[PDB]
């Protein structure tokens, strides 16, 4: 058996690929960490059909980390019944249905005019005010949010509500308790607006979910745990892109790349997801429900196994000369949303977002440029979603 290997947290202003990780993939197929917090160590998956069929096995199961204290990135453990990323099936099914018609492919296709519209007002506005804007603020942060909360169904004076209470996401650290009291609103929120819908119609995320709960399909006491992460999805398209717009910012010739192609950026913006280390550790293990043994090591019943989708796609087996951002691959199987049934329940709609988000930012800011050094770019830290804290960009406004 390996022996245990510690994960600090990273603390790396950029994009580069976590070393410590790196270490770990060149270790072996599997290896036992430990994280920051938690309790003890758990297996760690790095070869990508090891992480695609652990994913995939029936045999591990993600309901039972709700009742233990592995390994984690954070100090804070409080699962929510309803929560999709801890529901097994038949619940996971259950819980999914009841959201899942928006955001379907459909759905978002219906949806995409209205957020090129609620974009291009955002565009406008830094404009009109001049050169000079953090586009993280401006831009990437409130965008996910505002075409989010259309989704969700946020009335109009609960938007800013909404939104403030949203940037619990914080940016890096804003507090704490000031997070879980934010959170005690929002989510007192959620429950009400649930409650009341609890028999309308309407494909509104929350309408469907209170009509699902007024028919006892997905009860109360789940809506908050369903619904949230939902409602705060939103930070991941922020986080991912910020980091996709800052490669392009600092990488002149991806800049290039990027702007030769409209109409036509499909791989490109891939390539960026296979390659972008969207989390700064490893998000929810999974349990072993059987002793079962994996590329050749055995993993005990009841142990906790993470996977590495960054890990993953940098395979050397499925992307050759995986550290090079060479865009345009073959198919290009990464797994950026994950696999399984955990599947990322806002994938469709966080790839609507990016594609508007880079499409109308390179044809609205000629000139495209940081306003600043990128050393004096901090990164989010202490967090699970690795990203810019801010993107401080200046284009052309006047001779
Ligand atoms: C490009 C931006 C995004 C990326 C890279 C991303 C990535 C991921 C990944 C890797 C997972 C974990 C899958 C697993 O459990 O193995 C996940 C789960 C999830 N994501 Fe995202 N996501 C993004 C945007 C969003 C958005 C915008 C929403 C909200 C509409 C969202 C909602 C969810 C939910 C609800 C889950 C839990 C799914 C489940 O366990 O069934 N994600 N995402």
């Amino acid at each position: 058996p390996p022996p245990v290997r510690d994960w600090p947290a990273l603390d790396l202003d950029g994009p580069e690929f976590d070393p410590v990780l790196a270490e770990l993939m060149r270790e072996g197929p599997l290896t036992r960490v430990r994280l920051p917090h938690g309790e003890g160590w758990a297996w760690l998956a790095t070869r990508y059909d090891d992480v695609k069929a652990i994913t995939n096995d029936p045999r591990f199961g993600r309901a039972e980390v709700t009742q233990r204290q592995i390994t984690r990135l954070a100090p804070h453990f409080k699962p929510r019944p309803g929560s999709l990323a801890f529901a097994d099936q038949p619940d996971h099914n259950r819980l999914r249905r009841a959201v899942a018609g928006a955001f379907t492919v459909g759905a978002t296709k219906r949806l995409r005019p209205r957020a090129q519209e609620i974009l291009d007002g955002l565009v406008d506005g830094i404009l009109a005010e001049g050169p000079p804007a953090d586009l993280v603020e401006r831009v990437l942060e409130p965008f996910p949010i505002a075409v989010v909360s259309e989704v969700m169904g946020v009335p109009a004076a609960d938007r800013e509500r909404v939104h403030s209470w949203t940037r619990q996401i914080i940016s890096t650290s804003g507090g704490a308790e000031a997070a879980e009291r934010a959170k005690r609103g929002l989510y007192g929120w959620i429950t009400e607006t649930v409650r009341a819908r609890a028999g309308s119609e309407g494909g509104d995320v929350y309408s469907m979910l209170g009509a699902a709960v007024g028919r006892g399909e997905v009860g109360e006491t789940e809506a908050v745990g369903l619904a949230g992460p939902l409602q705060i999805g939103g930070e991941a398209v922020t986080h991912n892109v910020g980091q996709m717009l800052y490669l392009l910012l600092t990488r002149r010739e991806l800049m290039a790349r990027m702007r030769e192609r409209p109409g036509a950026r499909g791989t490109a913006l891939d390539e960026l997801l296979r390659w972008i280390s969207h989390r700064t550790s490893v998000g929810l293990a999974r349990i072993a429900l059987e002793d079962v043994e994996v590329h050749g090591t055995r993993i005990a019943a009841g142990e906790p196994v993470y996977v590495s989708y960054l890990a993953a796609n940098r395979d050397p087996d499925v992307f050759p000369d995986p550290d090079r951002i060479d865009l345009d691959r073959d198919p290009n199987p990464h797994l950026a949303y994950g696999n399984g049934h955990h599947f990322c329940t806002g994938a469709v709609l966080a790839r609507m977002q990016t594609e508007l988000l880079v499409d109308t930012l390179l044809e609205r800011l000629p000139g495209l440029r940081l306003a600043v050094p990128a050393e004096q770019v901090a990164w989010r830290r202490k967090t699970m979603i690795r990203g810019p804290r801010t993107l401080p960009c200046t284009w052309h406004h006047h001779h």
